[PDB]
């Protein structure tokens, strides 16, 4: 029993983690094998920060201009190439502690776990959810760029963030493991704003399973709703629509508890009609977005 | 910009989690050194959990009888003692991960981190704190019994905790590393009921202190308060009574964000008595007390391990 905010353990992460130093920017890689991933913006100046051309300023790079430490052992950069926003620092040994992992690009909604890096050195790990609007809301300070979300597969890593900046509402942005950002962002000191943010209505309904299944009752009502009914009523609280395919992935739990998705929906429409008078679900008094379906499945059974 | 519940990193405890079996029951062991630590309720039977004699039990045991498992290679037992209500397996191998670690009593209030366990394999890592009825809010399932509950100094890792078991409430209980449980629960199958809980103060102020930090200030007004009023209020809100050791330990907050702390004080009475008004701090509705002065200043500044 009990429902928390869990993350993944961190170990297999932690023994990846390395300094990358350019010049005056010093920032977090990912050594997995003989490549050291990290933002690209490790390459820029302060001159550089407005429009940057990476290609320009990576062409002008030797490999000793890239200080690369794990530990308290300075790696030799070998080669460098760019692929999209991420920087590939080839080194002359693998990681001996590399774990079985694999690159994934992640869909709004998605859990995974941050492994707060500064200097290299991990101080912290939190879970976070790909926002609707491809941010992520985080915690990070200065040096924590290179930073990775993660989520674990049994024995296998997939790595699916890299943390490349903060946005001026203290939100984050980042790419995944190819460099390729989520959402409309880009690795510029350009005005960029976060679109408005909506909540994951998914998740919220398969904590609301999670939280019937931990005995949390007081919500349900006799009511079942249409799909449409339901999208209706949800957009008018910034709740992004709930798919088919969320219907399908919240049939488990519906199986488990009883209680059918339209019928968990007529809760939520009531929750977000009347609030919770008091009450809290799971010891939360607001509706909680960043368990997914797949999270409460595993959290709880 | 950000305030999340962080838990430490877990890497120098994952490398420390094994498998104890013993006849039908499997759960967690500790492995550090050459010594294995886990529940000493792993002996019991469903008769035996009743009004177990735990000395009697044991002595029944040999060193064959538990069954260590780290990752896919069995250790071997070559010896078998009881601290209180923690087993102390002696195996042959010592392990080759042991950290630089230390085993700490944490007071209530104090947070950890927790890495759950299920046959001897990680599986989550949450932070959560010691509550002042000695239980832990955690997340936990049958098999998650010698999972621990940590803190990372610098290079040392601090054992504070071992889950034992699951209150009817579907709270927690267990022990420090030395096997003493956290508040006046016994490991027998029993009536144990949790006491009422109350919220730790000290902790809900440092997490005001965050959100000012972040940016969140609509709670801030004009007012200061005195530890006796305030204590007279906080105790009518089941709120733990706030000693001027957590004033002082506070201080650091109070200076970064140029608000004393009987002055944040009068916030949180005004909080407690007239509620958030539909608005929220750090995207939560109610007060969160599970991160202390020290978690907040570590977070707030990025301290590494
Ligand atoms: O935002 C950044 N770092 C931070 C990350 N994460 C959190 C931070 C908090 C405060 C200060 C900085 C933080 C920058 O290093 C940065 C600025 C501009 C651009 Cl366009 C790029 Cl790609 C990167
Ligand atoms: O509570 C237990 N385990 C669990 C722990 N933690 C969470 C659990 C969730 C569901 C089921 C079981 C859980 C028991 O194994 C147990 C029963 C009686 C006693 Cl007196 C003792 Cl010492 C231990
Ligand atoms: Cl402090």
């Amino acid at each position: 029993s009990g429902f928390r905010k869990m993350a993944f353990p961190s170990g297999k992460v932690e023994g990846c983690m390395v300094q990358v130093t350019c010049g005056t920017t010093t920032l977090n890689g990912l050594w997995l094998d003989d490549v050291v991933y990290c933002p690209r913006h490790v390459i820029c100046t302060s001159e550089d920060m407005l429009n940057p051309n990476y290609e320009d300023l990576l062409i002008r790079k030797s490999n000793h201009n890239f200080l690369v430490q794990a530990g308290n052992v300075q790696l030799r950069v070998i080669g460098h190439s760019m692929q999209n926003c991420v920087l590939k620092l080839k080194v002359d040994t693998a990681n001996p502690k590399t774990p079985k992992y694999k690159f994934v690009r992640i869909q709004p909604g998605q859990t995974f776990s941050v492994l707060a890096c500064y200097n290299g050195s991990p101080s912290g790990v939190y879970q976070c959810a790909m926002r609707p609007n491809f941010t992520i809301k985080g915690s990070f300070l200065n040096g924590s760029c290179g930073s990775v979300g993660f989520n674990i597969d049994y024995d296998c890593v997939s790595f699916c963030y890299m943390h490349h900046m903060e946005l001026p509402t203290g939100v984050h942005a980042g790419t995944d493991l190819e460099g390729n950002f989520y959402g409309p962002f880009v690795d510029r000191q350009t005005a960029q704003a976060a679109g408005t943010d909506t909540t994951i209505t998914v998740n919220v309904l398969a904590w609301l399973y999670a939280a019937v299944i931990n005995g949390d009752r007081w919500f349900l009502n006799r009511f079942t709703t249409t799909l449409n009914d339901f999208n209706l009523v949800a957009m008018k609280y910034n709740y992004e629509p709930l798919t088919q395919d969320h219907v399908d992935i919240l049939g488990p739990l519906s199986a488990q508890t009883g209680i059918a998705v339209l019928d968990m929906c007529a809760s939520l429409k009531e929750l977000l009609q009347n609030g919770m008078n008091g009450r809290t679900i799971l010891g939360s008094a607001l509706l909680e977005d960043e368990f997914t379906p797949f999270d409460v499945v595993r959290q709880c059974s």
